[PDB]
């Protein structure tokens, strides 16, 4: 069975004043803070009773800073709880000693209880007690003034009733550190009429004027026009900042070109600084692919031409030409959290306005975890957050699972959002979905279709135009085509 | 006496009102439909007339979009 509740007298109990803490003898007596001594050593016993009066559990201390917990310390334990059933205001402190403190300063006339497992179990202990606490008009959380102590407050109020919670703010670690010669009157100024705060994300409209004005000028209706197929633009009205554009398709390298192409035109035609995380390939590789693409020549794909422009100065020339406006910047590799962070500093530090993330399918590093199904989603959100939270345009490439149904991807087979990878997060969190289809064994093996699979901002979706691969220049050229 | 009949009238289609008699407090109205941005407008519209025509204070949690966006 469980540790017996410690009998007063059985263990040599006295209600003595805690001289070390400025808690009077009369105080310890009311809350049930007694001083026993069993088998030789002298222990400090805190008596936890339920609202009914019966002692349900004990928290016992010895000098050196140890414990021993008697009875059954249920997940809803509040030290002092049995003293108050109702009231206009109840202070709730982190530990027993701090409860004893407020209980002083007030001549034990008002209510104070302390958290049963305090520290970390702020959330559980609290929500376990919704009803009990709602018995009072306002709940004053007087927790520790540190890292985990402010956190405790936060998790606490979350589960605590309505517009009643108010945060205590003391000059020192806890309400007792104050008492222990310092500022009793500081504790007082909080018990009465202290801070009431909890909206860390609620935001009245009035208080957005400025943020709105500056938005309206900054971010553009026609934010960034997709290039190589008016259509993509006609339907989606562009890549507005804070959005998350998602490019997808079959085997599509067509896809990795299309994205590349866009990177190109936004980083040169338009003023915009592009940031690239091309996770598949090296940073040098992607740079070449850019240069080549910008020069309408298949650069890496040609021994001869490489040599040629290294020697004839054209390389250093082309390179300056394309790059020398500090406008392209690349994440270069060899975790999820770790990547997200790098991409953030591209946004925040070098301040690019597009970040293109080639190929979500690659999660990578933190291995002990199941379905890419689930995780793909988890990343998905951090990303959408990143996006909206910072207004960067985040294009995100993503590759297609493979049918099981008759016609494959190179057989053109169109794609739907069902057709979608993930398990819902992209299918949701993404603002525009552009898909590109290509039936590489057919009539126009170089002809590629573009479906808009979705577009929050307009919701005008569907077939949106065609392009044609120029095997020769490397580009997705725009094409004449319809019924 | 306390609870109430014609709570908060849907706007833009008497009908919604005729059939539902409105959005009474403590209820949970659920708007749904296909691809409906139509849906996201309808709700928006409501939010609009409730917070202006009617005195009512509207609170919005538009989880899809930014707070600035929805305000625009």
């Amino acid at each position: 069975m469980t540790y017996n509740v410690w009998n007063f007298g059985e263990s040599n109990g006295r209600y003595s004043a805690l001289t070390a803490r400025g808690i009077s003898k009369e105080t310890c007596q009311k809350a049930g803070y007694w001083i026993a001594k069993v088998d030789g050593v002298m222990y400090q016993v805190a008596d936890y009773r339920d609202q009914n009066g019966n002692i349900v559990s004990q928290k016992v201390r010895d000098k050196d800073k140890n414990f021993k917990t008697t009875g059954s310390h249920k997940s809803d334990a509040l030290f002092g709880k049995h003293l108050w059933n109702g009231g206009k205001k109840i202070v709730v402190t982190e530990g027993e000693i701090d409860m004893l403190t407020v209980m002083e300063l007030q001549d034990c006339k008002y209510p104070v209880v302390s958290l049963g497992h305090g520290a970390s179990a702020a959330k559980k202990t609290c929500a376990a007690n919704y009803e009990y606490f709602d018995q009072f008009e306002q709940i004053i959380l007087m927790f520790d003034m540190d890292e985990a102590g402010r956190k405790a407050v936060e998790e606490a109020a979350q589960v605590l009733p309505a517009g009643k919670v108010r945060v205590a703010v003391l000059p020192c670690k806890d309400a007792n550190e104050c008492h222990l010669n310092g500022h009793d009157r500081e504790i007082m100024e909080q018990v009465w009429n202290a801070g009431p705060w909890i909206p860390d994300g609620v935001v009245s409209a009035l208080s957005l004027r400025e943020r709105i004005r500056e938005h309206l000028s900054s971010e553009e209706s026609v934010g960034l026009l997709f290039s190589g197929c008016t259509g993509i633009n006609d339907k989606t009205l562009g890549a507005r900042g804070g959005e998350v554009i998602m490019v997808t398709s079959g085997s599509g390298m067509v896809m990795s070109t299309f994205v590349r192409q866009q990177a190109l035109q936004w980083g040169t035609a338009m003023g915009k600084k592009v940031g690239l995380a091309m996770l598949e390939e090296s940073v040098e590789e992607t740079a070449e692919d850019l240069i080549g693409l910008h020069n309408r020549v298949r650069l890496r794909q040609s021994d001869s031409l490489k040599r040629e422009i290294i020697e004839n100065g054209k390389f250093d020339q082309w390179f300056d030409e394309l790059f020398g406006n500090d406008t392209f910047h690349l994440y270069d590799s060899f975790e999820t959290d770790r990547l997200l962070a790098k991409l953030a500093y591209m946004r925040s530090g070098l301040g690019c306005d597009v970040i293109i993330l080639d190929h979500i399918s690659i999660v990578v590093s933190a291995s002990g975890e199941s379905d890419e199904r689930k995780m793909i989603d988890n990343l998905m959100t951090k990303l959408k957050g990143f996006a909206k939270s910072t207004g960067v345009v985040l294009v995100v490439i993503c590759h297609l699972k493979n049918p099981d149904k008759g016609k494959a991807h190179e057989e053109g087979r169109p794609v739907s959002i069902t057709d979608l990878r993930g398990s819902g997060a992209l299918r949701q969190l993404s603002d525009t979905i552009i898909a590109l289809e290509r039936n590489q064994q057919g009539d126009m093996p170089n002809l590629v279709l573009v479906r808009i699979l979705k577009c929050r901002f307009t919701g005008d979706t569907g077939i949106a135009g065609y392009m044609e691969y120029n095997k020769e220049t490397g580009w997705l050229e725009p094409s004449s085509y319809s019924g």
